[PDB]
């Protein structure tokens, strides 16, 4: 069993520095200070503060990725809990059918503070990944979740990720990582797509909510845009020229529709606001979570700018993000 | 008992129609086909479809409610689920010390079906509305909720709304209304201040974002931004101009950082990102809902635009949306 594991920073190597807390550890003095030393090689790819990841760091932890999924039984990987879901998400779509457990990972509190849940994740990711279930997943708060399918929920309780409209993969009960359902989605071939476009804008609708913006995004060159919505979906258009404008950026760019509710998902099928979105060409987002969505978004854009075939794909099942 | 029971529309008055769902029943009509017709009056101030509200309807339902808040006991204001919160929170800063309960309440199905919720919650709002529990509240599958803390989590479940970093009001054990705390933070003088400025606009932080939008929401006329942030607090300043274009338009224009998570809310003293967002001039939304923040900030604006004075009221619990 030989296991590898990549720091990119977060909480779980900070600690505080009088301005709060600053990441500030390594990899291997963070397994040293949550105890835990299986053959286990500790490497450093950078130590970002968390909510500073960028895109640009989904690139390289990638190719890193690509080049020892090989080598080693498993991997896991510390991170910020903030983009958490977004870089697991991201590595879903640029690498697919992995041959191991990729596994990421974190905490709401740093080492160094008492009643941390950074050792109890860190042994929970290396626990699950001398299972051997291939696939890119976040472990936490005892629980590992399939990466696409997982959200932050919370912003401070130890129970800060959950499975959203999809079953967790493996759980704790009695002191032990039982394996609830094994994700099937996985073809045979490892094949690593690095390639996406950032640029995409997600505006939240509210009341009374104009089309200005959407129109000056398209000229800031925003490639892509996603709108939370409310409920199932639908676009206003009454009082606001939002959806007059929408039906024109749309033909130019994608326009994605998502909910601003957290479970359940978007159906633009139901109301009659949501048929006529649909007519304007907004693209339906389904149940996927709003980090896949707008990973998957990115990644799409990456391939292609054809409005029809970004709807496709959109729509398809590529990874386990969901379901049809 | 003489309660007045007012129609916004929404899916609870709605009909399978033929291009999919759309408001068309009167509060009368519902009201009846509810087992319901104590001394009631129905009136309908609109039937607007699934998610068409606007400000404008915020105004008008407020002084209609006013010069009717004296000759009843209660209220409940029928409305669809996609908005409700957001009215809610709109009237809980305009009408300040309300005297008699006002209930807002809806379905995720219309009463024109089969096992509908709208009947349960109906006679839910009206059983609460006779305890003399003044306020206004949202009332939804067998809870009610303070209307500036609930939040719709769920898009399609029955169990949509929920209280968020606060208690329920109101619970059903064993069939029947219990009250499990009185909010107090009221006063005894009744009064309105029904004022808001409806153009601020919000944008998820996702990675990699650039701070262009932010600078052209100012050019385009927008008088307040609010940033979904990722968890306790940060605006991300590595490889993206961010958080540069935020320390400038932040003294022009209040930019309020809330968060993408439903739980727990913000707190910029945390992190160091946090301290040198909050240093920049950005304002802490707190523990609020999404909902109370946007409606807050529009309502705050109605009168004011110096950033130091939206920034302390934006900090003052004024009506039980936030804990000091």
């Amino acid at each position: 069993m030989r296991i590898l594991i990549l720091g990119m920073g977060g909480t779980i190597a900070s600690v505080k520095g009088e301005r709060g807390y600053e990441s500030a550890l390594s990899v291997s003095k963070i397994l040293k200070l949550a105890g835990i030393s299986a053959k286990i090689e500790a490497r450093d790819l950078m130590n970002v503060d968390s909510t500073l990841i960028q895109p640009s760091d989904w690139e390289r932890l990638a190719k890193e990725i690509e080049k020892e999924v090989w080598e080693y039984d498993g991997i896991v990987i510390t991170h910020g809990t903030d983009t958490m879901a977004y870089s697991a998400s991201m590595l879903s779509f640029m690498l697919r059918n992995p041959p191991i457990p990729i596994v990421l990972t974190g905490s709401m509190l740093p080492i160094t503070e008492k009643n941390s849940d950074a050792p109890f994740n860190l042994r929970t990711a290396l626990e699950f990944v001398k299972l051997g279930i291939r696939g890119i997943y976040i472990a936490f708060n005892g629980k590992v979740m399939l990466g696409v399918r997982a959200s932050k929920i919370r912003s401070m309780g130890f129970d800060a990720f959950e499975s959203i409209n999809y079953p967790n993969v493996a759980e704790i009960k009695d002191d032990k990582l039982r394996i609830l359902h094994i994700p099937d989605f996985y073809g045979d071939e490892f094949f690593s797509d690095i390639k996406y476009e950032p640029k995409v804008l997600v505006i939240k609708l509210i009341p009374g909510l104009s089309g200005d913006i959407v129109r000056e995004a398209l000229r800031l060159g925003y490639k892509g845009i996603i709108l939370e919505g409310y409920g199932v979906g639908g676009i206003p258009y009454r009082g606001t020229d939002l959806f007059e404008v929408v039906s024109s950026i749309s033909k130019r760019i994608p326009v994605v529709l998502t909910t601003q509710a957290i479970y359940d998902g978007v159906d633009l099928q139901r109301y009659k606001v949501g048929r006529i979105a649909l007519e304007a060409g907004v693209i339906p987002a389904g149940d996927m979570t709003k980090e896949a969505t707008i990973t998957k978004l990115m990644w799409i854009l990456g391939h292609t700018k054809n409005i029809e075939e970004v709807k496709q794909l959109m729509g398809k099942n590529i990874t386990g993000e969901l379901t049809r």
